[PDB]
């Protein structure tokens, strides 16, 4: 629900406008400011569209609520972006909203770890590299739009 505004900002002019409030105000520029201007959703557009890119971002802040069932994101490289639930995040020691976020950033990669995705075949990310990731993603929670916490 974009909308009109005034437009003509993208994302961050400074390096440090996100740093105030968190991943959260990184986020929900990075998706909001692209489409329109603070206004579109963070995560209902972002997985319509397949956006990876911002996907890893709110699944590691708001996928990592206990309210959240599972997800998991992956590209051809073999590279995790992202992942979030009980058995796919290793580090989930759950009870917080985005404070028991302790070590999950992007340096996070595949690698040779003990579990991956869902073991499934294809789901997700069916569309090629074009729209962000080639590789899967896993999609397993509440409905969006905020107001459903555990």
């Amino acid at each position: 629900m974009g909308h009109h505004h005034h437009h003509h900002s993208s994302g961050v002019d400074l390096g440090t406008e996100n740093l105030y409030f968190q991943s959260m105000r990184a986020q929900l520029i990075e998706r909001g400011q692209l489409i329109a201007e603070q206004l579109a959703p963070l995560a209902a557009t972002a997985l319509a569209r397949k956006d990876t890119a911002v996907l890893n971002r709110i699944a590691n802040e708001a996928l990592d609520q206990p309210d959240v069932r599972a997800v998991t994101f992956l590209d051809a490289r073999q590279e995790r972006l992202a992942h979030a639930g009980p058995s796919m995040l290793t580090v989930a020691p759950a009870g917080d909203a985005s404070h028991l976020s302790m070590s999950t950033e992007l340096d996070t990669t595949h690698f040779l770890l003990p579990v991956l995705g869902r073991h499934h075949s294809l789901s997700g990310a069916t569309e090629p590299d074009d729209e962000r990731v080639l590789g899967w993603v896993e999609l397993e929670l509440s409905h969006h739009g905020t107001l459903l916490r555990g």
